[PDB]
């Protein structure tokens, strides 16, 4: 099998803006999730070849991961905060689609997802 190319992270033709929400998403939400003990399986795309998961990208057609989200924020890929939040949600959902209740990775996703909701809770207001 093969991995797909990673999701796009920097589009120089898209318009760019810096908002308090986008800065919060990178410096508070992402950063705190990134440094969690269980972040490491979510910091880059699932390498289905190295992990020997030949069905991964047969089942998961909208892959996402925190490495991609990080790069997207750093490169102003997101205009709206909701695009970023959607990517996080996609990342977690993928995990629950592919994996079984009680799997280590599922428990790790639950931890990160709880912490995510804690942090988005205090997201600054929209301009
Ligand atoms: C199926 C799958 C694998 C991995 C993944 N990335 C790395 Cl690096 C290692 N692993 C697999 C182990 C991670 C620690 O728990 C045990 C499985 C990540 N995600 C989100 C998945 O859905």
């Amino acid at each position: 099998s093969m991995n797909p190319p990673p999701p796009e992270t920097s589009n120089p033709n898209k318009p760019k803006r810096q908002t308090n929400q986008l800065q919060y998403l990178l410096r508070v939400v992402l950063k705190t999730l990134w440094k969690h003990q269980f972040a490491w399986p979510f910091q880059q795309p699932v390498d289905a070849v190295k992990l020997n998961l030949p069905d991964y990208y047969k089942i998961i057609k909208t892959p996402m991961d925190m490495g991609t989200i990080k790069k997207r924020l750093e490169n102003n890929y997101y205009w709206n905060a909701q695009e970023c939040i959607q990517d996080f949600n996609t990342m977690f959902t993928n995990c629950y689609i592919y994996n079984k209740p009680g799997d280590d990775i599922v428990l790790m996703a639950e931890a990160l997802e709880k912490l995510f909701l804690q942090k988005i809770n205090e997201l600054p207001t929209e301009e």
